[PDB]
């Protein structure tokens, strides 16, 4: 704690808040408020490096109330055949039935290098009693062109109950090439009614991982952006459900808000949502890094899967949607940490428990350590100034990687700073008016979070930003650092 060298930190000590299995990675999730249990039911994709041909991703479970704390299940729903349809499954979604007491999990079932007269994805169902033992329905296969759909995107299915009693299912596939997310109706989870398509997705986007809910006044599609430019988690919202779908009919482009609707950037992905109640929750997952280079963030697109993370649906006053952290999380970070300079750089002052820095400037606090909630205050002079929030930084670090808050241009970077410097992604939020910016970051070794004023927030994957020191900097005009603070997971210090 004395030092601010780099240190060659490593994952295997292991994840809690932003949960990985033992082995493999987490692909797409499936959250369920299990309204018997009274928790959430995770189920995602269970990713393996490298997978096998034909027969991967396995539906795996975790238990949570409140996205902390997790129980692995273990596999629940098993990959098919190699020659069957579901030899590989990808994602769908769960729903409990309170007339014959079942839980129903429907799930796009791939088959493996498909013959012409074969459909690549099929929508099949698996039921269970208790949510351990699955039994999948051998009957059920749901195929898109059977309604005019597609025969080979046809996926995803999204299963919510209407007031009414109606069961709907959302399904993304394409009809005449277009992207459609398709609607599907039912009195009994057994037998389907097509209602033609609910909503056309936007020009020659595909949204992938829909979700579709009411919160408060407002109704909301939730989905992931296939698109290799984007691949983030958008939104729309309605009023009602009519004025939801008018937002994307004949390519209106009824953003609903003034960022897209792009909730968080590209190290969060696949994101759905469940509610217990008192707050809704995203459930996504956070990219690995090839070589585990926080650098290498895929040249087309990412690493698929990775890191389980949850966030809190935060709903303003106008309908629209930002993410915050969720309430149980905050509270895994227990002893606060002594908050130490280690390192000055540049035309700044220490004025007490305050900082100023200038352009240029750079402060290094005290080592990190493993999972870790860092708070902070920044006023800057002008609404056009530029700071950063630096990891990985030793002393002696060549190259260190930053979020950079450029208030001129109204979004957050994540950069890589120093030595082989280069721009990788970006998030746009409200550039706060009075020009002070409340920062939080939860860090759960490789995976961490940052939240500003509760309009950024901001996943990334930071290798080895655990046991390393951290640091603030200024970039562009003048700011004012208040109230740091560090508090720890690991804190079992007899002294
Ligand atoms: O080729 C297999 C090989 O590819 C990976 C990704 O590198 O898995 C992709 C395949 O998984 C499948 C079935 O499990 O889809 C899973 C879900 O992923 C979703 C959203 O995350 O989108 C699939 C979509 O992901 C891409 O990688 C985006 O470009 C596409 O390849 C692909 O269309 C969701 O929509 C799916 O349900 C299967 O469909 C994918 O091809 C590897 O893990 C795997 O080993
Ligand atoms: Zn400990
Ligand atoms: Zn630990």
């Amino acid at each position: 704690d004395g030092t601010a060298t780099y240190f060659q930190s490593s994952d295997e000590h292991g994840f809690s808040m932003y949960y990985k299995p033992q082995v493999g990675f987490v692909g797409d999730p499936m959250p369920f408020y299990d309204p018997v249990a009274k928790d959430f039911k995770v189920m995602y994709l269970q990713d393996y490096r490298p997978n096998p041909e034909a027969t991967y991703h396995p539906i795996f479970g975790v238990a949570t109330k409140d996205g902390a704390t997790y129980e692995s299940l273990g596999e629940l729903i098993s990959c098919g055949g190699r020659d069957e349809q579901d030899a590989a499954i990808g994602t769908g979604g769960t729903i409990y039935n309170p007339a014959d007491k079942l839980y129903y999990t429907f799930y796009t079932g791939n088959k493996f290098k498909p013959s012409s007269d074969q459909n690549a994805q099929v929508v099949m169902v698996a039921t269970s009693p208790d949510f351990k033992t699955w039994t999948k329905n051998r009957t059920f296969y749901l195929k898109g062109d059977t309604y005019g759909y597609d025969k080979n995107d046809f996926r995803d299915p999204f299963l919510f109950q209407t007031e009414d009693g109606v069961y709907h299912m959302l399904i993304a596939t394409r009809k005449n090439g277009k992207g459609h997310i398709a609607e599907f109706t039912s009195a009994d989870l057994k037998e389907w009614e097509s209602a033609g398509t609910f909503m056309t997705m936007m020009w020659d986007r595909f949204y992938a991982c829909p979700d579709v809910f009411k919160m408060g006044d407002w109704w909301y599609l939730i989905y992931s952006e296939q698109a290799s430019f984007m691949r983030k988690v958008q939104y729309f919202k309605g009023r009602t459900l009519e004025d939801l779908k008018a937002t994307t009919a004949n390519d209106a482009g009824i953003w609903p808000d003034n960022r897209e609707g792009m909730l968080d950037s590209r190290a969060f992905y696949a994101g759905k949502t469940a509610s217990d109640g008192t707050n809704r929750y995203i459930w996504g997952w956070c990219p690995t890094r090839a070589g585990n280079d926080n650098g290498n963030v895929g040249d087309v697109e990412p690493e698929w899967a990775g890191n389980l993370v949850a966030q809190r649906l935060i709903q303003h006053e106008d309908g629209t949607l930002t993410l915050g952290v969720p309430d149980a999380i905050d509270r895994k970070y227990t002893s606060a940490q002594e908050v130490k300079v280690m390192a000055k750089d540049g035309n700044m002052i220490e004025s007490g428990k305050t900082y100023t820095l200038g352009e240029g400037a750079s402060v290094i606090f005290n080592r990190l350590k493993v999972h870790n909630k860092i708070s902070f205050t920044v006023k800057t002079a002008s609404n056009t100034d530029r700071f950063g929030i630096s990891f990985v930084r030793g002393t002696d670090s060549a190259s260190w990687y930053s979020i950079h808050v450029n208030a001129d241009e109204g979004k957050a970077n994540f950069e890589k700073d120093g030595d082989d410097a280069k721009y990788l992604f970006d998030n746009k939020f409200n550039i706060p008016a009075d020009n002070e910016y409340r920062v939080t970051i939860y860090s759960d070794q490789s995976v961490c979070v940052t939240y500003i004023n509760d309009q950024l927030s901001f996943t990334n994957r930071i290798y080895q930003m655990q046991k390393n020191p951290w640091s603030l900097c200024c970039y562009k005009g003048e700011i004012t650092v208040s109230d740091v603070q560090v508090s720890t997971y690991h804190h079992h210090h007899h002294h």
